[PDB]
């Protein structure tokens, strides 16, 4: 296979991603939520689409496993961006990365520690606040380790707050603004340009 | 609450539990798998239950957040159990640590690239074999990375060898055998002996 291979996250990655993909000639001729195939073809056999854990894109099309991908900008800050191009900010898949706690709970008399899968992210951000914060690594389910004492605070990604509410907890700093990018490998940029040109015409087109 | 709090994990470490806690008194009074709750009461008022990700159990063990936890060795291994108590190994979820690769494909003529979410123990096997391995930290969907060209070989739970063998894929070395252990944090241990030992005496009449 000598044409592009796009790297995409199930859920509202696909389901927003779809809508500019069809308009740029690209059609999956399946549901991927309803198969456990993790490679698809498209319409255009130029290009086909792997489906991947969020955490994994950033990581495919570093190293050159996909030629481009999708990816939040939650996950490309925590992840590392510099070694893909980001190259359009596609406005799918919008929401925030903030802290959060228990609902009116006072910080206790120490070094606070932060329950969250974005740690590096916890850290630059704290550290932004003048304080030196002690991280918890968690893979899932932050609104937890509030309520049974993992952590002080929480850093999570935040859109209608119904997470945080139906848990008792609730937003205490707005860190950034987070929307999904799309991501190039710098070598297929170079390399795919006239595969790539239309496509990324195609979306800018699109997202404006 | 002044009781035990269990870290659990959906799927088959819960499936497999189950009747561990039935026999020692516990059980749930719902099924946590069509639940969006992440705490659980139980038969028994001195026993309430967390729904972690498998990897997310050692994490709130060692903490202190959860008494006592059902792990698998493989998370165990990788996340590092030299700050909790590995009491009991409950023989379910047995599997095995492997490497696996494309079934006939040579090796390259380089320093290899695994891709694995088990980064320490990959390490840690390659080092037992007299090599120096540079790792690729994947969080899911090990089977597609070397179809891509992601990492020459893999490293991966095996259990029947389907998903394996459905991507084209061949086990080369046999890491270790793995199976699901019960942890206890280590002040827990010694400050609710009372509320653990019955229930520890249970599980290994049980496993017997
Ligand atoms: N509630 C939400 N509303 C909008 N965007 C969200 C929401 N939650 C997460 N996102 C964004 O969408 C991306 C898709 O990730 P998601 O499908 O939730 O997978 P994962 O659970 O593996 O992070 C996230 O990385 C983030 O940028
Ligand atoms: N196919 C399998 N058969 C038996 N045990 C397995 C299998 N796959 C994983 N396990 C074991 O069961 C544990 C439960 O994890 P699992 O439910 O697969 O969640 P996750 O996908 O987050 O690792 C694993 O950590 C491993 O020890
Ligand atoms: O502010 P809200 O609108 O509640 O959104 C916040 C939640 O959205 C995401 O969950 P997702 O829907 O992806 O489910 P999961 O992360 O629990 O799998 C994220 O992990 C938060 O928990
Ligand atoms: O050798 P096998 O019998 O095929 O088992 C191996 C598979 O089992 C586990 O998958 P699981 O069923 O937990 O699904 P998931 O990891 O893809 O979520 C593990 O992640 C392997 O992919
Ligand atoms: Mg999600
Ligand atoms: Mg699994």
């Amino acid at each position: 296979f000598l044409g592009l291979t796009l790297a995409l996250s199930k859920g509202r990655i696909l389901e927003e991603t779809m809508p500019l993909l069809r308009a740029a000639g690209v059609e999956l001729l399946e549901d991927p939520e309803a198969s456990r195939k993790l490679i698809f073809p498209t319409s255009n056999p130029n290009v086909r689409v792997l489906i991947l854990r969020a955490s994994d894109v950033p990581t495919y099309v570093e190293h050159g496993a996909a030629d481009f991908g999708v990816a939040g900008k939650d996950v490309l800050l925590e992840h590392g961006a510099n070694h893909v191009y980001e190259l359009l900010d596609l406005k799918i898949a919008q929401c925030k990365l903030m802290t959060a706690g228990v609902k009116d709970a006072p910080l206790p008399n120490r070094r606070l520690r932060i329950a969250t899968k974005y740690v590096n992210v916890a850290r630059a951000y704290f550290a932004s606040q003048g304080q030196q914060v002690d991280v918890i690594k968690l893979y899932g389910s932050m609104e937890l380790a509030p309520l049974v004492g993992l952590g002080d605070l929480i850093v999570d990604v935040v859109d209608t707050g119904n997470t945080l509410r139906a848990n008792g907890l609730e937003a205490r700093d707005h860190i950034c603004d987070v929307s999904s990018r799309l991501i190039v490998n710098q070598v297929s940029y170079k390399r795919k340009f006239a595969l790539l040109e239309p496509i990324l015409d195609s979306f800018k087109n699109s997202i404006n």
